[PDB]
């Protein structure tokens, strides 16, 4: 998978399961077009978001529906969602993992980009 | 100030200075309307974003221009910006401090809500 | 204050109040000597840890008692404490702000060094 | 592996490779006894730290030699190392992953505890 998303829960100390993940790509007219989506599994990942042929250079947005996740756990959250906006750049072979660590009033995100 | 933003640089160990901060508020037609903007000072904060009378209930987005910040420092970062989307003043007026900690391939955000 | 500590709670969206902070300084015999201690106030900071004259060059450890904090809130957390070990004043006197953001199964720490 | 350590680099956007990881267990006399150690691989993990028979309940310390890692990259770091101190508790089957995300002036750590 050229693009992987991993969601972790800082309160329970576990992968964040059943979280909706939406991916968008910026079109030529500067609007967000739905690209891929899924629900995280027991591993905190929504497996199989895209393919190497589809995941071309461009500007992408990964939206994680954190509010629904915290509401399901009964914890009052601050954010409506967590969004990660980045440019995908070909510079030799690349694999992107967008990882997010969630708390009710905070989130962290990092990118792990490997050859 | 009912809405404060503090931006920190995890590489240099300093406030992130001269960073552009843009705030939007969601309109009834579900579009994002410009609400306020500023530039961080030597303390990593843009002083005087809004007022008590203007900062009404709503869904707000704070966009911190991290890409321009890292580029000005000679680093090609991963993210286009650090975003923070939240509902404000839904249980009465509060003071919100949005803090962001920046690295070239990661960022964290947290909210401190007082009153 | 040459050494400031700010503790934030990522679950409640507030400063972490009544948290014990212990500071040690490494002695010539490679053992940790007690240096200062305090309790965070309503702003999440223990006011007046040390002075310019006492805060000499050395290797310091700031231990934040996160386990007692979470237990007092009814949470059984993962960590015993949040630690921060650093060399201070090696390139002349500086002001250090050690910030920690806490969750039951995670914590982050950052330093802001000024002067 | 009942105990796994994963180290990520927030500056390069990759696993932190060739990082020394030291694990200690608190003995009955309240001193830190070396338990296991290794160097992170290309995946950011020092594979095979312990076994299920050896990894009993107790207080453990995971020390990550961050300073040597940043010095090898030529970046001035703040911390002498990153330390994670926690209690291992049997409450049905458990597998512990200690993850750390590194920056020169900041580190984050989380625990992912699975059945
Ligand atoms: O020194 C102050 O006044 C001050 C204020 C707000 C602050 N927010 C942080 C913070 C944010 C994140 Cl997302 C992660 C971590 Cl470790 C720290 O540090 C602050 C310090
Ligand atoms: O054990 C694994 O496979 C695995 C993978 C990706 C991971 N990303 C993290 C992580 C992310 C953020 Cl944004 C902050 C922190 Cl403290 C940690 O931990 C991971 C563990």
């Amino acid at each position: 998978c050229p693009l992987m998303v991993k969601v972790l829960d800082a309160v329970r100390g576990s992968p964040a399961i059943n979280v909706a993940v939406h991916v968008f790509r910026k079109a030529a007219d500067d609007t967000w077009e739905p690209f891929a989506s899924g629900k995280t599994s027991e591993s905190g990942e929504p497996h199989g978001l895209t393919t190497e042929e589809e995941f071309v250079e461009g500007i992408y947005k990964v939206e994680i529906d954190t509010k629904s996740y915290w509401k399901a756990l009964g914890i009052s959250p601050f954010h409506e969602h967590a969004e990660v906006v980045f440019t995908a750049n070909d510079s030799g072979p690349r694999r992107y993992t967008i990882a997010a660590l969630l708390s009710p009033y905070s989130y962290s995100t990092t990118a792990v980009v490997t050859n």
